[PDB]
């Protein structure tokens, strides 16, 4: 079904938009956890990364290397902390993949 | 230079120091964290070296897409069913220790808000 960040990637509802391209998108998150806390997620809806098949694995491997892009231009150089959440137990807020970034602050082990 | 490196992580790869293997290709292998966080804790690495993620060339897309497949199926095959987080560590501000990209996967309890 639909998800919020379905009505986003339509340009229903705004959102601060990094970045898009023909199959991404990234925004800054609506509840930060870090001074910079942005997603990045495919316009295919795969609703969890459980389910994604393996035709998707160059899709995924482009959030990330869209992650780290957007990282460095929004003045990163620290460093960062990419996240997936999967599930109930993983925390996963909007069943429709999405890649977090999170940075200008030190991260803390254990991620949760 | 041997392929993988010399961290931990590629004498890992060329089987020089033990490791629990969850999973091996011929482009990554899974095997479980040492100082586990989670009471299933693994890692996901290439057994090309790349140093970390911002490094990454736009050409590693498939093998970065390929360890989240791997870390998924291996999250299957471990029966983490009620689910899991996946990490990736970049630099000092995301508390990288060791400098071969390496994908974090954590399950078997509820993981909490904000991830560190
Ligand atoms: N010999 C080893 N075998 C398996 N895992 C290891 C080993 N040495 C370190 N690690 C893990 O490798 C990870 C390094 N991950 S971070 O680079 O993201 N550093 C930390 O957050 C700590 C840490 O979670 C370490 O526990």
């Amino acid at each position: 079904g639909d998800t919020i960040f379905g009505k986003i990637i339509r340009k229903e509802i705004p959102a601060k938009i990094i970045f898009e391209d023909d199959r991404c998108l990234a925004f800054h998150d609506i509840s930060p956890q870090a001074p910079t806390h942005f997603l990045v997620i495919p316009k295919k809806h795969i609703s969890q990364i459980s389910v994604a098949e393996d035709d998707d694995e160059s899709l995924l491997g482009h959030l990330m290397i869209v992650g780290k892009k957007c990282a460095a231009d929004l003045g990163l150089n620290k460093g960062y902390r990419m996240v997936v959440n999967e599930g109930s137990d993983g925390g996963q807020s909007v069943y429709h993949v999405h890649l977090h970034v999170l940075g200008g602050r030190q991260m803390h082990w254990p991620p949760g």
